[PDB]
């Protein structure tokens, strides 16, 4: 039911399955060749911390796209899914009812806390030192800017993800979005990550064997058939 | 008047001005024991877009405030003010008629967004991964904490420091606390900073000469005495 020396029990599933009442999967960030891992890890860390259930990446290039790798998979709670190019990612998220808001200072850019979080919300962000792409600006439907009231007119892409992921985070708790009784996540969706987060180890197991992911109850205890546990146990 | 090479002119006197105008004296971050220089640049980085006049550090040790000394030094604009131990600061900072807020987790702990930041406040700030000393958090009026709706309960420390700064600079703003006709700096401080931000390698020469520092007019140009100007061009 539960495996010797793994951390689940009745209510590190109440944990989880709370956390996952309060995902917001119509809020995301999507990094234009953002790639220094420590970068890539604090966006990843934020986004959790406010809800996010997956976050995108344009990582163009292998060296970028393996750089990053370790980083990505460095919170069991955000998947990350990669675009080939930010017209991909951009057709993707308008594709999900999204609004895209481009970090980004211009004549048109707008203070990030005008917005309204509260609809279906993309925050690109772009590299170091470069700023987002033409080609990415062209299809936002709106820059925004975090005001900087000193000398200083830049800031680390880390924080300025985090205080536009938070004015998010502010906006929604504000309109009460994370009390919910049943996840806005398909049911599907719940029992990966209840079994993804929960056993990271088995479900690593199960996939290499590619068997199912099996259910996990409200004692967090694992319900599968005598097939599923003699297969897991095998060699190897 | 300006120096050959130097970036002062009319429109850059206009920029500090205005940037002295905004800043808000009555408003601090202090380090405990935060010495890691990528967390202590990022945090004054923010400190200054928020309008910080002056930060504050515990470094109670050389080697902490050695290694922390480039980072400390990374902002014109900003300065840092280093005590002992956390009972000098918080006297201090309690001497400038400041509320004591500690970014610490506790029973008795309040989301941020629930402070007054329009009054006089010192954000206290905790070390990696140790968090605010017992001793600070007797001497704090209130624990704060950046509320976490995913699974990773904690952020960095720069990271949490950016989000309360900007809670700080988000209620100022909306309270108009940026737009002032004057600085709330004294005059002696405005002039001080102009020169030493507008013309730092001369206010260097001028500290080693032991000379003082010259008024700078609206032209940004330098006024002082034929002596001070031979004395300042002399060897060296
Ligand atoms: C030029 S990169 C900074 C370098 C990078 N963080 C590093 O570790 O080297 C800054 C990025 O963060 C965001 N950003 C930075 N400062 C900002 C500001 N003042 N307003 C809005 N977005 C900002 C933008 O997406 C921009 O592309
Ligand atoms: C334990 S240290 C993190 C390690 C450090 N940033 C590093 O580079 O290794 C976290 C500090 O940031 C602040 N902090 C972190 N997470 C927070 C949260 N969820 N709520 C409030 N403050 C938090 C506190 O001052 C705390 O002392």
């Amino acid at each position: 039911l539960v495996p010797r020396g793994s951390h689940m029990n009745p209510t590190r599933y109440a944990r989880i399955c709370e956390m996952l009442a309060r995902r917001q999967p119509d809020l995301t960030v999507c990094m234009e060749q953002v790639h220094k891992p420590h970068n890539v890890s604090a966006i990843i860390r934020t986004a959790d911390a406010v809800g996010v259930h997956e976050v995108h990446a344009v990582w163009p290039g292998s060296r970028m796209r393996t750089m990053a790798s370790a980083a990505a998979g460095s919170n069991s709670w955000v998947q990350v899914k990669t675009h080939r190019t930010i017209g991909d990612a951009v057709a993707h998220l308008k594709g999900q009812g999204m609004q895209i808001l481009a970090t980004h200072l211009s004549d048109n850019a707008v203070d990030f806390r005008g917005i309204d979080y509260t609809r279906p919300t993309c925050i690109l962000m772009g590299q170091e030192k470069t700023g987002i792409t033409q080609e990415a600006l062209a299809l936002a439907d709106q820059d925004i800017i975090i005001p900087m009231i000193g000398m200083v007119q830049s800031l680390n892409v880390s924080v300025a993800s985090a205080l536009i992921l938070y004015e998010a985070q502010r906006q929604r708790q504000n309109a009460g979005m994370y009390l919910r009784e049943n996840s806005m996540l398909p049911e599907a969706e719940q029992q990966r990550l209840l079994f993804e987060g929960g056993y990271p180890v088995l479900a690593k197991v199960a996939k290499r064997k590619g068997l199912p992911y099996p259910h996990v109850n409200q004692q967090g205890e694992i319900e599968a058939d005598a097939d599923w546990w003699a297969t897991m146990q095998a060699a190897g």
